[PDB]
């Protein structure tokens, strides 16, 4: 879900994991 997008709080690489959304 969507949500995920909250991935884009990683700073860095890491924020690709709100391609789990």
């Amino acid at each position: 879900g969507f949500a995920f997008f909250a991935f884009f709080a990683g700073g860095g690489g890491f924020a690709l994991f709100a391609l789990f959304a």
